[PDB]
């Protein structure tokens, strides 16, 4: 009873779902656990009963089966041991059980029913509670791995296409399965990619919109693959895109700027927060969801930056290319910050300050910088002081990369008024409210013709081996 206590704690630590756990998690968790014994043949659980109880294998090993039909033979899945868990759908909720656990030897569980649980939750507010939310977040990640893991391309079904450019396009596409599932597929040609050097541009951006999450950027669930194209499934964000926006209104009211600059700047904060330099800044690179919120897609020049490291790829279109990597210094996250400057300016009038005849040309204007710049009328005093902080020339002077970092842009003037938790929270009411009917309507894209063209060359090299 309390020397029992002392063995249940020590088993928890060996589990590696719960070791890493707080201890007063771990030893109310040792006061509340009953331990059941089974023998071999034994169903610890059958499939289409209803369950309220949790089991952690602390001695010997199960069987995980599931029949399908009446008339049918049984599916043997996986084989569970010490260490392993099974019944957690029964804890949220879903008593119903889908598949069967029978004991392949003498087995002894740890058992758990789901009131039980849920009256152990109350517990230290922001010590405990918070770290147990960390864990289940984490979790649910790699539970919505899983699910898409187990689709192919031939379950999906193709609606109307949303972008086409040299890489291919981006495509509307249905889960066949269940038709209120609709995402953003980006089809890739494999040659493009290899004519252009961009298969580790192309790698990195699989690694960091799969890791990322955040509501100020486009979610990117799995990748698929064929001989000659990638195939990235994307959150369908149909609010419209925001260059085809700004084309059709030429420039934006000041209070529409500063809710997309803010949208920029929340995803800035989590990217900045994570050591990830994003770079490729411009309108193209921001797309609406249907509630009219913005949010960053294309991390095709994003990168992972060691803390108090630079890096020295001169890369980008033009207008938006910073002084330090024109100039092949270092450049850091601080490269971000002169990005929004650009992005406000171009918003506000529809075009950005800096741009020549060719590459070089808007490179001689770029590092003459922000104060040769005669600020047109309609941009506002408030708005005209924060892109002169933005865009100045010596990244370590560059609001954004001061004392409180992001925080110093949050609290700028021009903010003044601004309910920086009403988005977060995702209650702010945007400036421009998109009409979307349902998930298949493509009504605030342009239309653009099926390809007749054909498909490019195979190319089985291997580099696409993690896609
Ligand atoms: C896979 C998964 C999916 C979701 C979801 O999609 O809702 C949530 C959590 C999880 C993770 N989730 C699976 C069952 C075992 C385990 O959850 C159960 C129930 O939440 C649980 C049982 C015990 Cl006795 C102790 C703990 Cl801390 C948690 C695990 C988890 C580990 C640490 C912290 C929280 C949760
Ligand atoms: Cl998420």
């Amino acid at each position: 009873g309390l020397i029992k206590h002392t063995e249940y704690m020590e088993f928890l630590k060996s589990v590696p779902t719960f070791q890493s756990l707080p201890e007063e998690i771990l030893s109310k968790l040792a006061d509340v656990l009953e331990e059941t014994h089974y023998e071999n043949g034994e169903y610890i659980i059958r499939q289409g009963a209803r369950g309220d109880t949790f089991f952690i294998i602390s001695k010997g090993t199960v069987n995980v089966t599931r029949e399908d039909s009446p008339s049918e033979d049984p599916v043997f899945l996986r084989t569970l041991g010490k260490g392993d868990w099974f019944g957690e759908k029964a804890l949220q909720g879903e008593d119903v059980r889908t598949a069967n656990v029978i004991a392949a030897e003498a087995v002894t569980c740890l058992v758990i029913d789901r009131d039980s649980f849920k009256h152990l939750i109350g517990g230290l507010d922001d010590v405990s509670n918070k770290a147990y939310e960390d864990a289940e977040a984490k979790a649910k990640y790699e539970a919505e791995a899983a699910f898409f893991a187990n689709l192919k391309l031939s379950d999906f079904n193709i609606i109307d296409t949303l972008g086409v450019g040299g890489f291919g396009r981006v495509e509307l596409v249905q889960l066949k399965s269940e038709e209120s599932k609709t995402f953003a597929m980006k089809i890739l040609k494999k040659r493009h990619i290899v004519d252009t050097r961009q298969q580790e541009h192309i790698r990195s951006e699989k690694q960091i919109m799969q890791g990322a999450h955040s509501d100020f950027i486009v979610r990117l669930y799995r990748t698929f693959k064929d001989s000659k194209y990638l195939y990235m499934l994307m959150e369908a964000c149909l609010g419209g895109e925001l260059w085809t926006i700004l084309r059709d209104r030429g420039s934006f009211e000041d209070s529409t700027t500063r809710f997309y600059t803010a949208c920029v700047v929340e995803a800035f904060a989590y990217l900045h927060s994570k050591g990830i330099i994003y770079r490729d800044l411009k309108p193209e690179n921001l797309i609406l969801d249907h509630r009219g919120y913005a949010k960053l897609v294309d991390f095709g020049f994003a990168k992972k930056i060691g803390f108090g490291k630079k890096t020295w790829t001169f890369c980008g279109t033009p207008e938006y290319v910073a002084p330090e990597i024109i100039l092949n210094k270092g450049h850091d996250i601080s490269a971000d910050y002169w990005s929004l400057g650009i992005l406000m300016y171009e918003l506000l009038t529809g075009s950005p300050p800096f741009s020549g005849p060719d590459p070089m040309k808007t490179y001689n204007i770029i590092l003459r910088g922000i104060d040769m710049i005669e600020f047109p009328k309609k941009i506002a005093k408030n708005a005209a002081n924060l892109i002169k902080k933005l865009c100045r020339d010596n990244p370590s002077e560059r609001l954004g990369n001061l004392k409180n970092g992001v925080k110093d842009i949050q609290k700028h003037k021009w903010f003044e008024g601004f309910n920086w938790e009403g988005l977060r929270k995702g209650t702010l009411t945007p400036p421009i409210i998109p009409s979307v009917a349902s998930p298949t309507d493509t009504s605030n894209f342009d239309s653009f013709p099926e390809d007749n063209d054909e498909p490019p060359p195979d190319d089985n090299s291997g580099w696409d081996i993690d896609f």
